[PDB]
């Protein structure tokens, strides 16, 4: 016998599971269309150097990578943003801006799940916080579309520019991205573990204190005290909250100075979806990354912002809230030939039903009417169309609503 | 600068290209729904042993495979059918039959394109030729849905049981699959090249002659002469053509004794889509594979049939026929704030438009009304909604159909 289980850390999607996945993706697609985003895709296989950012990120540490027979360093993508940037950089100035691009790539890791799907939404060429507003609104929209409300979830919001200043004032920008990465672990691991990693980086106790203090500031007015009420970060966050309020999602968003995210390239606003019961990891996460494309070699800086919204946590949350009823398969009609002699006519009928835009099966193998009705019920047919000899000569079939009257063929549809 | 081109043999899908892909996939999805097929998926990464069939197949020869760090032999799938079978075998008798499963997996190869998408349709648990009929009808349906007609394309049809007999009568079944694989190359390479490979296998000139002769038989009546009018293969092919005729696609299908296909596991009917101008490779291909699941270790034999329908040839054909007009992006509304002071109201309006199921952008960065209208035109907006101070106090906005009247907010939608 052959191994029936999938490769380590990977999921099979038989029909029942695939319907659940579809329910989720329909929402991501529908939301992207509602917000004017355009679909794109790129190869799951990318060059390894595309991710070599040298900042101690988990996403680069846990790369599912290998070498081709031709000796090329490749990887199954751990995230999409680098593919996006590559695509953007290749377009250059033929690319018209602003651009709003989205996708639902499978992404991979190696260390426990080794793949996940991640809805990516990104706005490109928009300097202002209106991009982040739109992005954050898209994510709430998606969650509400799935049945969640502001009671169930929210979106925490911060700016890395705050911490940028404190790192600048205590020194060298080259170390900022590495620090954000370490400081991201603060919620997870003890302060002792994070302090030591920051000290290992070569930062002194003075700057570490200031970092700690600023992560634990509770309101935007407190950030104004420490940084100034016209630090670009303050005006931006106020603009952001004002705009989200005006769109009607003020109950969904809030400030949190502890939110930095684990990715090196964020420069401005960052955000995280969360459940309001404290039970699950981040539902999504994102932010502004204005320098990435400059780092990839762009002559002109390209402002960007976006998020990723995984397919795991959201599903667990929806299951907990009882918002993932299994929805069984459906089909409009099941055509039932009275017997094999009636098959040709049954096919003709099947053609008519399908030509009208209906979803229709025909009983394929040899079986009794009563077996076929049960079969019809099992596949979730709305209607069973029995094709029998007597009715056929009257130009009719027998129709029976499952959720048996004689009907003229033209009336079936 | 970073490498902007994708990894060797792989395609990028920027928005313009992705729309073309979507047009094609919408059809595969829509067709699968019309025919009552159910979506499934499995990991692109599968165990290498899953494909070790030892019959000299191109699909196994050209495997994009590698070794994990844990020392496991894996591969990026060259086809889906083995994943399907694995999924089916794991379900066992909890699986209800017949089952009609479909997917659109990316599949890979290493040798020139190294990936392609392939619509897979498969019927499971159906002994009779009604499965093949349905499958063949689905493929024609798809092609017509894309704008092709019976003038443009057809589906060639044959049975391997014919050749099965001739191999049996001249000898040992273990060699049958290898022979089908060699005989598949007949159309491509010289008869001398195919003869030598069959002779290399250990088959004598007598059986080779008989093979050649039977591949070049032109009608079903000629196969009846050589094999008998009640060879199961004759009755099946007549049943098949009778049923396809009755469904209304008789002009789309025909017999061809040279069609064997390149895959080892086919046992009964096999078929190939083709363009009637002789310009392109196979558009799709499929057949019955009644022993595969027995070979994977099933206690009870499971009848199966299916096809794969690639995304390359079909597109070239549609391009040649001028049936792939580029269809530009569309969005219902573009909300234009008169200026930044109007942004909050513009957002509120944006919310209303989207709540009504409309697709809507808002101008995100700072720009002049006339720039924003041009922007609206460039994104293919059906309508531009200008939000200006004077109209706002009258409870109105300015609306202008792009494919400027004042309108009350409640009337916008
Ligand atoms: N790539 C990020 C999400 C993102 C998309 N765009 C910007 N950020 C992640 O995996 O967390
Ligand atoms: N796997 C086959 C197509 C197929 C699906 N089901 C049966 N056959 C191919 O790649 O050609
Ligand atoms: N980056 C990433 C890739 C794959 C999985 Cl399953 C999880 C993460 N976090
Ligand atoms: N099996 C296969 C896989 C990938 C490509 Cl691009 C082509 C083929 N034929």
């Amino acid at each position: 016998m052959v191994e029936t289980e999938p490769v380590q850390g990977c999921r099979d999607f038989p029909p029942e599971a695939m319907r659940c996945r579809r329910h989720l993706f329909d929402v991501f697609h529908a939301t992207a269309k509602t917000f004017g985003f355009e679909e794109y895709d790129a190869p799951v296989l990318e060059s390894e150097e595309l991710y070599i950012r040298k900042a101690g990120e988990e996403i680069t540490e846990q790369m599912f990578n290998f070498i081709t027979k031709g000796g090329h360093r490749v990887a199954l993508r751990p995230e999409m943003t680098p593919s996006l940037a590559r695509l953007l950089l290749g377009k250059g100035r033929s690319l018209l801006l602003p651009a709003k691009w989205y996708s639902i790539p499978q992404c991979w890791r190696y260390e426990r799940r080794r793949e996940h799907y991640q809805w990516n939404m990104d706005i490109v060429g928009v300097k202002s916080v209106s991009a982040e507003v739109e992005l954050v609104c898209a994510a709430c929209w998606a969650m509400r579309s799935l049945g969640l409300s502001s009671k169930d979830v929210g979106i925490k919001v911060n700016s890395r520019k705050v911490l940028q200043t404190v790192v600048e004032q205590a020194g060298t920008s080259d170390k900022f991205a590495p620090v954000c990465v370490i400081v991201d672990k603060m919620e997870k691991i003890p302060r002792e573990e994070v302090e030591a990693q920051l000290a290992v980086l070569g930062l002194e106790p003075t700057v570490v204190d200031a970092i700690t203090t600023t992560l634990s500031l509770k309101s935007i007015d407190e950030i104004a005290q420490r940084v100034g009420e016209e630090h670009e970060a303050v005006k931006e966050l106020r603009q952001f909250f004002e705009q989200v309020e005006a769109y009607g999602y003020g109950d969904w968003v809030l400030f949190d100075a502890s939110v930095v995210r684990g990715l090196a390239y964020y420069t401005g606003i960052v955000f995280e979806g969360f459940d309001r019961e404290g039970k699950f990891r981040a539902l999504c996460g994102g932010g502004r990354y204005d320098n990435l494309l400059t780092t990839y070699g762009s002559p002109t800086p390209i402002p960007c912002a976006g998020f990723g919204f995984g397919d795991c946590v959201i599903v667990e949350l929806l299951q907990e809230k009882r918002l993932l009823p299994d929805i069984p398969h459906v089909v409009d009609d099941v055509v039932i030939p009275f017997d094999e002699s009636m098959r040709p006519h049954a096919l003709a009928v099947l053609r008519r039903l399908r030509d009208a835009g209906r979803s229709a099966d025909i009983i394929l193998d040899k079986k009794k009417v009563v077996q076929a009705f049960n079969y019809a019920d099992r596949v979730g047919a709305v209607r069973a169309v029995l094709v029998a000899p007597e009715e056929w000569e009257r130009g009719e079939v027998q129709v029976k609503m499952l959720r048996g009257f004689a009907v003229p063929l033209d009336r079936l549809v």
